[PDB]
This record gives structure tokens, C-alpha cells and sequence, in this order.
């Protein structure tokens, strides 16, 4: 089986509650709403510390329409995805401090020049609904289009399979199995630390042990031929007791907001613009990223050549290539053929 249990489900779920009600303004018409979760240990006896590290909302991504080609634009603000870059924002923040050398810090050295996150740290992924896409899609062992890539339809709400309306975005359960195969920090910081895996995933509302285990785990039941430090990633699957309530009323919001430890601040972004509501670019787009990534290697001992943020992305030759095995598994275990967005969109520079 492999399930958290409802207790721990429910301690996660509580702990994502007590920051959100800590950061937001008494009021909720946020409808999705997904955090990264460290679960702590001091000994492996007693109970594990939680802390919540990010937090993101929304429902809705950008058109074709409003895409910028300066790394100014949020492509996806899907609350899981959100939370997924302001996790993101904190390893690199977590990754200076160590390189800083403070003590105060997530990682350790590995001896091979990249970072490890200390095995007494865990991550847990929550989300309050089953995440779009397959992980909505209820079928038997014995379907269509259960399994199948899917890509977000008019402006986020409404998943639909891949092309078996121009370049669109995949479903955030194809994130999240992707994020199963290569680990959820992506190309960039596994220049400098192993990949960072899921613990556990806890769902809310719509939950389905057996469709959570396909859309985010077993969807290929093939892969294997990896290569460490990648691997197939078995996270257990939890679900609370309790949920806020399902509130299909009316329609949903095009803010998105995030926080992430470290910050003072909840930014709020417009979900159709992919920037902040006072037209800034946010502090999870791309081109804070590159920043950081500038920050990262002024504070490392090597010397890193690209021109642009795509060069770098293809720097991480490990990460790549794991990738390229994952999109064709999918292929060829016929669940449809990735969307990535065209090179285009990253060959920009500072
Ligand atoms: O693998 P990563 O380092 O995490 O880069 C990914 C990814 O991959 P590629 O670099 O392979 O293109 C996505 O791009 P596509 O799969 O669409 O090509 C992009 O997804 P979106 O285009 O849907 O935004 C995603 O960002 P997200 O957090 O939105 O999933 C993120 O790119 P960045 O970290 O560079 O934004
Ligand atoms: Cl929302
Ligand atoms: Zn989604």
C-alpha cells in the first residue's frame, strides 16, 4: 500500500493551515492552495518538527499571449507549481549560506563538490485537491485517457490529453511525476546539490490512493535504466481528514500568491499576466532565478560558460539526460509526448 497515515496527514495539513492563516489577511478565496513541507528529525524516536517552507495558490497560467521572452513572466501559477519555485527560491538561499559556510543549514557536503540535504530532513508536498490532470482522472484497471500527458486548458482551468492553442503548459500531475523521476529542484541547482526527492505527497479534496499512485508514481511502471544519483522516486500517498470545502461557487480568482521562508512578505501575482499586481516581474520568475544562480556562482570555486539561461540549464548534463529518458518512456509506454515550451523562451541573458 504504502499510505501516511491519517494522523501524520493531518499534523501536515495543520501545519500548512497555521501559516497560511499567519501570512493572509483574514479572508479565503484562495481555491488552491499547496505547500513544500520539512519534516525534521532529532532523533528517529521522537516525534519530527514540521516547518512549512512555501506556500502557492492559484488556478490559472498565462496565454501565448502575454509571454515575455526576458524571463519576466510567470508561465504557471497553478498553487502547486508556485510552491514548488518558492521551494525553489529557499534551497538557493539554503545553498549560498552553505557556501558562506554557515552552519545553520539544510545541507551537508558530499565529497564530490555538490551539496546533499541531511538525511534527517524529509519533504512533504501538500495540496488541498488532487492536483490537475491525470491525478483527477478516476478509471479501473482495465481507459483512454487514464495515464495520458495532459496539458492546462484556457488559461488553467481544464486539463486535456496531448495532441496525440499554440505551446502549451502540462498538467501539474506530469510536473509532479516529472518531479518524481528528476527530483523537484531542477536542472539548475543540480549543478551544485543531488537531487532533492519527495518524502510523501498529502492530498485533500478528490483524493484516490490508486489514481494519485498512477498520475504521480507508477504512471510508466518502466523508467528503471537509471542512472544514480536519479532514480524512480516511491513517495507514500496521505490524505487528511478534514478539508476547508470544495467552494465551486461562482468562479475562481486570477491571483496567485506565494511566500517562502526567509521572505517577510506574501507577493501576489496576476495569474493571466504572470507578474505582480503592480506589473513587476515576480520574485519566482525566471530571471531571479538567473540572479541567483549568478549569486550562486560568484560564491563557488568553479568557473561556469553559457551564454544564456538555456546554456546553463543544459549545463546540468545529468539532470538533461535523465530527462530525455523520462519524455521518451512516456512515449513509448504511449501516454502522449511532452510539450516543452521552444529554447526560445530561455535564450535570453544579463
Ligand atoms: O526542468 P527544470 O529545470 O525545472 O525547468 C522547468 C521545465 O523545463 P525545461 O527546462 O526542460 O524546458 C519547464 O519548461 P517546459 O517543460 O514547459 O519546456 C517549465 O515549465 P513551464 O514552461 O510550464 O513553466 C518549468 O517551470 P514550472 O515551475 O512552471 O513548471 C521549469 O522552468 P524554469 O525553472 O526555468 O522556470
Ligand atoms: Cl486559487
Ligand atoms: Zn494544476
Amino acid at each position: 500500500k504504502n499510505e501516511i497515515s491519517a494522523e501524520f496527514s493531518d499534523s501536515i495539513a495543520d501545519a500548512v493551515q497555521n501559516r497560511f492563516a499567519a501570512l493572509l489577511q483574514d479572508e479565503n478565496q484562495s481555491k488552491v492552495i499547496a505547500a513544500f513541507v520539512l519534516c525534521i528529525y532529532e532523533g528517529e524516536d521522537v516525534a519530527p518538527k514540521l516547518k512549512v517552507i512555501s506556500i502557492g495558490t492559484g488556478t490559472k497560467c498565462i496565454s501565448g499571449e502575454q509571454i515575455g521572452q526576458k524571463g519576466e513572466t510567470l508561465n504557471d501559477c497553478h498553487g502547486e507549481i508556485i510552491a514548488c519555485r518558492g521551494f525553489r527560491q529557499f534551497l538557493y538561499d539554503e545553498l549560498v549560506k552553505s557556501l558562506q559556510k554557515k552552519t545553520d543549514v539544510i545541507f551537508k557536503s558530499k565529497g564530490n563538490g555538490k551539496f546533499v540535504l541531511k538525511p534527517n530532513i524529509k519533504v512533504y508536498l501538500y495540496i488541498n485537491t488532487a492536483p490537475c490532470g491525470d491525478g483527477r482522472v478516476f478509471s479501473l484497471h482495465v481507459n483512454k485517457t487514464a495515464g495520458m500527458l495532459r496539458t492546462k486548458i484556457e488559461n488553467g482551468q481544464g486539463t486535456i490529453p496531448v495532441p496525440e492553442e499554440r505551446l502549451r503548459t502540462m498538467s501539474c500531475s506530469d510536473k509532479i511525476l516529472k518531479w518524481n523521476v528528476l527530483g523537484v529542484q531542477g536542472a539548475l541547482l543540480s549543478l551544485f546539490i543531488e537531487p532533492i526527492y519527495l518524502h510523501g505527497i498529502v492530498v485533500g479534496l478528490h483524493y484516490n490512493y490508486d489514481t494519485l499512485k498512477r498520475a504521480l508514481i507508477k504512471r510508466i511502471a518502466k523508467m528503471d535504466s537509471f542512472s544514480q544519483p536519479y532514480q524512480l522516486n516511491l513517495p507514500s500517498l496521505g490524505h487528511p481528514s478534514k478539508i476547508d470545502a470544495v467552494r465551486d461557487t461562482s468562479k475562481s480568482t486570477s491571483n496567485s500568491f506565494n511566500w517562502y521562508y526567509g521572505q517577510n512578505t506574501v507577493e501576489a501575482v496576476n495569474s493571466i499576466t504572470g507578474q505582480t499586481v503592480i506589473q513587476t516581474p515576480s520574485r519566482l520568475c525566471k530571471l531571479a532565478f538567473f540572479d541567483k544562480l549568478r549569486l550562486v556562482i560568484s560564491l563557488s570555486s568553479n568557473r561556469f560558460a553559457f551564454q544564456t539561461y538555456h546554456d546553463a540549464k543544459m549545463l546540468a548534463k545529468e539532470y538533461q539526460s535523465t530527462k530525455e529518458y523520462f519524455f521518451k518512456a512516456l512515449s513509448e509506454s504511449l501516454c502522449g509526448k511532452w510539450i516543452g515550451k521552444p529554447y526560445e523562451h530561455d535564450m535570453f541573458g544579463y
